[PDB]
């Protein structure tokens, strides 16, 4: 039994719920929160950015050093660093940015990083400005994560297309 409150459930292991990535981790200071990171974990919007802010900028000053030792992500790729104020850890995930003709097949391998950590809170990856399509996102979601995700939507009109279109 753990902390995540007012989640409909999906499947065996996928839960979801429309709410603020940010508002949730504050009040549950989950073990493992997801970032919907670029390459360069530079934190510039979306659920990168605000994250960040929740934490005063240390997300990305962690995230710059992080990155001059080790150089950039690779697509579908993640990195674990500190959850600051908000979770024990951050999972740094990236997505396919399908504006930026990356192959939306390596989704799949983004979210198999999920299946290295028992619980997680976490965003629809490569939705929003990377491009792809939510419902997709959430299929894929549903198909490669095993361990137990509890989901944040943050559009409320795609909370409700989402459960009302899922399979
Ligand atoms: C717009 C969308 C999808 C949606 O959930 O509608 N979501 C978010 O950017 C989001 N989700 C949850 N909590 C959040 N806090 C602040 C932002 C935020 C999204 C954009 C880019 C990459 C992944 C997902």
């Amino acid at each position: 039994v753990n902390s995540f409150s007012g989640y409909l459930k999906l499947t065996d292991n996928v839960y979801i719920k429309n709410a603020d990535i940010v508002e949730e981790a504050k009040k549950v200071k989950p073990t493992v929160v997801v970032n919907a990171a670029n390459v360069y974990l530079k934190h510039g919007g979306g659920v990168a950015g605000a994250l960040n802010k929740a934490t005063n900028n240390a997300m990305q000053v962690e995230s710059d050093d992080y990155i001059a030792t080790n150089g950039p992500l690779k697509v579908g790729g993640s990195c674990v660093l500190s959850g600051h104020n908000l979770a024990k850890h951050c999972l740094h995930v990236v997505g396919p940015n399908v504006n930026k003709g990356e192959d939306i097949q390596l989704l799949k391998s983004a979210y198999e990083n999920f299946n290295q950590h028992e619980v997680l809170l976490a965003p629809l990856l490569s939705a929003g400005i990377f491009g792809a399509d939510p419902i997709h996102s959430l299929r894929v979601c549903v198909d490669t994560v095993r361990t137990n995700v509890y989901l944040a939507v943050f559009d409320k009109n795609l909370y409700d297309k989402l459960v009302s279109s899922f399979l």
